[PDB]
């Protein structure tokens, strides 16, 4: 495992402490953090969120200010995010989202204290 790979991969795919919904689609793209779908070299995620918060406070959840949930954790706090959830395109530079902005308790996968993934809710895309 590499878990400062993940984290940093973490980071890129949802950290956005200015994001907004008009953001979604530059963001995602490949002029910025060319966020693409598992698997492929190019081909557009069904969803993606991004939490509007600073990495160090996004850490705690792996820390004092999370709890369990399965082989997650859940944020003891709700964050300001954006969902990101595919409308039109099936590969980079056009993928086309719809964006939500909204407050929610996120769920993160952790590992010794840094957040490497982000659990998103299942979508219906297109």
């Amino acid at each position: 495992m590499h878990v400062k790979e993940r984290y940093k991969n973490f980071l890129n795919q949802h950290v956005g402490p200015d994001m907004s919904v008009q953001r979604c689609n530059s963001e995602i793209g490949p002029n910025n953090r060319k966020i693409t779908l598992s698997g492929t070299d190019n081909g557009c995620k069904p969803v993606n969120t991004f939490i509007l918060a600073n990495k160090r406070l996004i850490k705690t959840v792996c820390g004092r200010a999370g709890s369990p949930q399965g082989n997650m954790v859940r944020s003891n706090q709700p964050f300001p995010v954006v969902k990101c959830v595919l409308n039109n395109g099936e590969r980079h530079p056009y993928c086309e989202y719809r964006g939500t902005r909204s407050t929610r308790y996120i769920v993160l996968k952790c590992e010794e204290g840094w957040p490497v993934h982000y659990h998103e809710d299942e979508v219906n895309v297109g």
